[PDB]
């Protein structure tokens, strides 16, 4: 038998539209991304999916997207579990730091890796930085699976896979199988690290793998719980290719 | 007190404002009842609370209470298990009906009686209501620990508390024991049955307790999960008890 599920990117916030690097830092939606968020629940309903469990990383901005695409189902009774496992990829010492500014300060093929390579780890977040403190003293990381000194200071897309791997083996993979209708709910490169699982992706071709905020992702698996084919975007092509490029484009030098 | 938990009725909906008894049916909170939620998280940051997990109802307002609380609060990551058995008392054939009307045709004594009794059970509601369909065929009754066939057509509070106290014992309770700090989004009677169970009410004194929409409900328990004193409402008590007064009110013709 196949299987089918949705995925898809936080609907966008302040960060997003002012292109600095946000991670692990709790931001919210602004008003672009709750209208993304909906058009998601939107465009799920007229599919008539009909949701049985939803995933979602500890990341506010993740909740409230599963939250608003919920309400437009009309599912908001529907099992919602949100774990560290799916939170976007730590972006250590980059985080609050302008996409652009590092493009101009290091050069694109830096920030290229930085961004999207498998095995490129960023410089860890130290304590004297400006997010260290909100970061680490939130009680949501105190009652981790993983204690709060364990958790991750910086992480390539690989050290993600390596902590998200396990949660979808383990929590989400084993519902798919047994026919569930499943959401998840998380971040650009948490997701990209889970579909290159799924999909098989070399560590090489993975770099040029970019996901747009609030556009639901569809994969299919067969039974052993790989992809079928490429995950696919729903919605009007152009409009998403668009914004493809607009999130490429961050890492750029203006011309 | 040895444990502490918070209850509340969720925030103003349409048919709170319209007056109809809504039970079942899913409807969803005004802009009003936002802000009742809303306010209900600012007073729980205000008093340092830091849940650990949020029990609901499985309909939409009391979820969306919950999580308005939640934003308040930062604690959106915070599990949440919703559950019929903290649904609101299923008013059978009264679901619809205008409360101020019916006490005009049938006296506000009458109308006192099906809405407050605890054993007086509203006669059930039948395929030819208005609301059956949308109740009945809805998925997340479909997926319930009991047979669709099975779930209520109508309930006297007793039958309310007989179906609620299993959740309480089962899930909810054992968590309050280790310690957890919980919140308990619910509704109007559904919530009176758990601090009849809780306080120990009499069925004579159950029937003079009532509900504000959107008010934070204070328990302190013992080691045994009984009430060490009467539940309280957080904030200003002059205004809650207008609150209380307006929901009374809504039997009553003027
Ligand atoms: O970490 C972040 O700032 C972004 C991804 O940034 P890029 O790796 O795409 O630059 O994560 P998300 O917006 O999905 O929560
Ligand atoms: O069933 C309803 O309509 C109300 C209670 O109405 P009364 O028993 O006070 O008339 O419950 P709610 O969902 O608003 O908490
Ligand atoms: N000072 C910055 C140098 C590039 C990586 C992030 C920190």
């Amino acid at each position: 038998s196949k299987y089918k599920l949705i995925m898809l990117r936080h609907g966008e916030g302040a960060w997003n539209k002012e292109n600095r690097f946000c991670s692990w830092v709790d931001q919210k939606l602004n008003s672009e991304g709750m209208e993304e968020a909906r058009n998601c629940g939107k465009q799920l309903k007229a599919l008539n999916f009909e949701f049985d469990l939803v995933f979602t990383s500890v990341l506010n901005r993740s909740i409230h997207t599963a939250w608003l695409i919920l309400e437009e189902l009309g599912q908001e009774w529907v099992p919602v579990e949100s774990s560290w496992r799916l939170n976007e990829r730590h972006y250590g010492a980059l985080i609050g730091l302008n996409r652009e500014q590092m493009a101009l300060n290091h050069g694109e093929e830096q920030v290229r890796l930085w961004r999207r390579s498998y095995n490129v780890t960023p410089p860890p977040i130290e304590e004297s930085h400006p997010y260290y403190q909100e970061i680490y003293n939130d009680r949501r990381y105190k009652v981790c699976d993983v204690p709060l000194d364990q958790l991750p200071r910086s992480e390539s897309l690989k050290d993600v896979l390596e902590r998200l791997l396990p949660y979808w083996n383990e929590r989400i993979a084993p519902e798919v199988l047994r026919g569930k209708t499943i959401l998840i709910s998380a971040h650009g490169n948490s997701s990209r690290a889970l579909l290159k699982h799924l999909e098989g992706i070399s560590d090489e071709d993975i770099i040029n793998i970019t996901l747009p905020t609030g556009v639901p992702i569809l994969l299919e698996l067969d039974e052993n719980l790989r992809a079928v084919g490429p995950h696919q975007f729903l919605g009007d092509q152009e409009a998403i290719q668009a914004a493809i490029k607009k999130v490429e484009d961050q890492g750029k030098v203006k011309q």
